[PDB]
């Protein structure tokens, strides 16, 4: 169970990397899937979560500032 965190400025995009190459999201948002590998969402003080292959449960954690 891998933990994540990072701030990011209230209503810019934010990209990241998959921390698998398919693995099962579950967040507050729909996946926004981009070209290489790579997510991106909206800026907002959340929480959520990919369950990958390999057995590890990478949590992501973002807050929100102006």
């Amino acid at each position: 169970e891998l933990y994540h965190y990072q701030e990011c400025v209230r209503g810019t995009t934010v990209l990241l990397k998959e921390p698998c190459s398919s693995g099962t999201y579950e967040g507050n948002s729909p996946f926004h899937p981009l070209a290489d590998n790579k997510f991106a969402l909206t800026c907002f003080s959340t929480q959520f979560a990919f369950a990958c292959p390999d057995g590890v449960k990478h949590v992501y954690q973002l807050r929100a500032r102006s």
